[PDB]
């Protein structure tokens, strides 16, 4: 199997989802070891926004846009196990990771129109989102990220999601390890399954 | 009193929320005739990603940018009805909206952390959301729009917000048409309270 992580947290290496991305890599290197796994860090290698003359999609601005979407989307297909890290900034997720679902979201390539309605087209996928805040937020309702990824990885195929959730980093040291404790836990049912 | 308005969508004149926009402050001139109206465009003027430098606010770029948020700030607060063009992409707003917004919610400026919870430090506004779709979600669990704008607007202080929906963009001209007229109604609706 071929597993793919994104990173989208502007922090680098003090990112907790990184942090949280890095030890999932390491524990599936040490579980499933047959797998091959790529690492695209959105923030080391920025995508472009998506406006008026991407979307327009040539110019050679809008040729290279669309190669790059070409490629992301052929990566997303090229891989069995989606991992997502999906920090939270200002209740959405991160501008990095956006960018990049605004180049994956393609119709005819990542989602068809049928007569019952969209479709997606990348199918056959698990993923995994690791969602990282600073407050605490799930099951009520300033967590829009949950089901905003939910509902937009559904459109495009990816209909089994799991999430691993590290919240209340910003509550002390013993808040933040116990964050970081539980999406441990978490991520080793998930590896050793 | 004064008048704000926010345009987000990458459309420009084809713009289903940018028509409704004009249609809003050209009713508004006609009845509420002594106010001043700003017409801030952030597809034509762009705001940048909020990165790990921006965030890390100096370097010429951290200083440029700190200036902006400031102005971007000042800007809000200096008006009184705050007029936000929200179209959907991808179940999410706009990068453009969103870039605008990671510049403007900033710690002891727009919001300050209390004893019960961090409190909106951007007061005393009545904010009216401008929201097109191609699609239905109004009501729905695809709508996750909606309930970030309350939230994000909630948490900068910015509580009193009326949402003018055109959904069904996509749907033929006739749904377009219903959209566009009943846009236009509720927009008419606030303009002559
Ligand atoms: C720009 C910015 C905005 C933030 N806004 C939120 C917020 O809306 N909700 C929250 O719970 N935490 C907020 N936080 C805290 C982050 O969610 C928290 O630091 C988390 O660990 C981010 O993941 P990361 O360390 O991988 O980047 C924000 C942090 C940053 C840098
Ligand atoms: C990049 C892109 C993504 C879109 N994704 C969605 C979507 O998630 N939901 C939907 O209902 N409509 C979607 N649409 C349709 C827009 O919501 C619709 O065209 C609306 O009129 C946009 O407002 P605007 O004309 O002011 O830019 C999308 C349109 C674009 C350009």
């Amino acid at each position: 199997s071929k597993v793919l992580v994104l990173k989208s947290s502007i922090l680098a290496g003090y990112s907790q989802s990184n942090q949280l991305s890095d030890y999932f890599v390491e524990q599936w290197r040490e579980k499933h070891s047959a797998d091959e796994i790529t690492v695209r860090d959105l923030a080391a290698n920025p995508i472009p926004v998506l406006d008026g003359e991407l979307v327009g999609a040539l110019t050679p601005r809008q040729q290279e846009a669309l190669a790059l979407s070409d490629e992301l989307i052929a990566e997303l297909k090229a891989h069995d196990v989606i991992v997502i890290a999906a920090p939270m900034y200002n209740f959405n997720i991160s501008t990095q990771l956006k960018n990049y679902f605004d180049l994956v979201a393609r119709a005819g390539v990542t989602f068809r129109y049928t007569e019952n309605g969209p479709e997606g087209l990348v199918t056959g996928k698990k993923a995994i989102v690791i969602t990282s805040r600073g407050g605490i937020h799930k099951d009520g309702p300033t967590d829009l990220v949950t089901p905003y990824l939910s509902t937009f990885l559904g459109f495009i195929g990816i209909t089994d999601v799991k999430f691993v959730f590290a919240e209340g980093i910003a509550y002390g040291p013993e808040m933040a390890a116990k964050a970081q404790s539980d999406a441990k836990a978490a991520i080793d049912s998930i590896v050793s399954a």
